[PDB]
């Protein structure tokens, strides 16, 4: 199986490996990113995966345990690939959250249809036309994305928690900043003044929660004021891994940015 460490990770692979391998994600759904460590039997999956895929040692922490155990051949890092180290942005040390970009998501399908070539020659077939399929769903969808959010550019916001840096810079999405870094931080206590004062001043259109922490701390900050409420999904935590996983999430992402900014 190829097994990847994050669920949009495993969109990307189940698309490259439908047919030839099914692929498992090892973050179950509605646990973040930061807070995880891996049960003994997802190191199981991982000791007798065909293929691994991760981002780097700076975002999956909880991994790099296991994986220095397993060879080059078996496993795609995707920040420390070719095409994507040129393109890492700061953390206003990286931003991570790379796995909302499309040209990294790009850089990190072929990576993983060139290694799966190698492990697996007998379905050279697939894969190619697989990928193929890929990058065209991936470019179409990167179209009609790109043209429902154009209208949002200028409509300021705030999220929980720094993940959307690649996707929001992509499509020239405009936010205001963020409540937290790690969400493992509160964070309070000015953090929440400085937003507070912004959102009453007008200033900002929306506000977004996430699933996988609770929302407790935006509603506040923001009720009595005219600012509008949503969330956003940063692991597609509901979408089902498949071909067309990948082109879902990112559009499932842009309809909830959109959802609540539109006007």
């Amino acid at each position: 199986a190829v097994v990847a460490s994050l669920k949009p990770l495993g969109f990307i692979a189940s698309a490259i490996a439908d047919g030839v391998t099914d692929t498992q994600v090892l973050l179950p759904d509605g646990a973040s990113e930061h807070d995880y460590s891996l049960r003994p039997s997802d190191v199981k999956r991982l000791q007798g995966a065909d293929l691994v895929v991760w981002i780097g040692p700076e975002m999956e922490a909880f991994m790099e345990k296991s994986v220095k155990n397993i060879p080059d051949g078996k496993q795609v890092t995707i920040a420390q690939l070719a095409d994507v180290k040129p393109l890492l942005m700061k953390g206003a040390d990286y931003n991570m959250h790379l796995w909302l970009s499309p040209e990294i998501a790009r850089a990190s399908a072929v990576a993983i249809h060139e290694k799966l070539v190698e492990l697996m020659p007998q379905s050279r077939a697939k894969l190619d036309a697989n990928l193929k399929d890929f990058e065209a769903q991936l470019a179409a969808t990167d179209k009609q994305v790109g043209n429902e959010l154009a209208p949002l550019k200028g409509k300021g916001y705030f999220v929980f928690h720094d993940a959307y840096g690649y996707y929001e810079k992509h499509y020239g999405l405009t936010p205001l900043g963020h409540f937290t870094v790690n969400p493992e931080i509160q964070p309070g206590a000015q953090r929440l003044h400085e937003i507070r004062t912004q959102l009453v001043e007008q200033k900002a259109t929306c506000v977004f929660a996430e699933p996988q922490f609770r929302p407790a701390v935006v509603e506040a900050v923001a009720r009595g004021t005219s600012v509008r409420m949503g969330t956003l999904d940063p692991l597609g935590t509901n979408i089902k891994l498949g071909k067309t996983s990948y082109s879902a999430f990112l559009n499932q992402l842009a309809n909830q940015y959109a959802s609540c900014l539109k006007g």
